[PDB]
RNA sequence: GAAAGCGAGUCCGAAUAGGGCGGCAUUAGUACGUCGGGCUAGACUCGAAACCAGGUGAGCUAAGCAUGACCAGGUUGAAA
């Protein structure tokens, strides 16, 4: 698959399309611009 | 972490002690080569008594079977 995890930190707007992501993973993206996108 | 799975966190547990991990002041690898050593192969070299497989042997020897051969001379003296 493809998971998204929260390690890096600088803040900015970017929309990711990972096949999976963690809690604060998402709750870190949009929280600075961008959209986490999981398969339907 | 047994795993689902969760994620810089995660397994114990019903939350608070710990184990493993990140951060730790720091810190990358990977491909090819020479080499040290490991592993699996006969595995530094040489040596076994033995075990297993297929065949060669009764022209020696142990016996069988068919067909032939041989036993001076003397002694004794059974039945009838």
């Amino acid at each position: 698959p493809v998971k998204l995890l929260a390690s890096g930190e600088i803040s900015r707007a970017v929309t990711v399309h990972v096949d999976a992501a963690s809690a604060a993973a998402i709750k870190a993206v949009e929280a600075a611009g961008g959209r986490v996108v999981l398969p339907e």
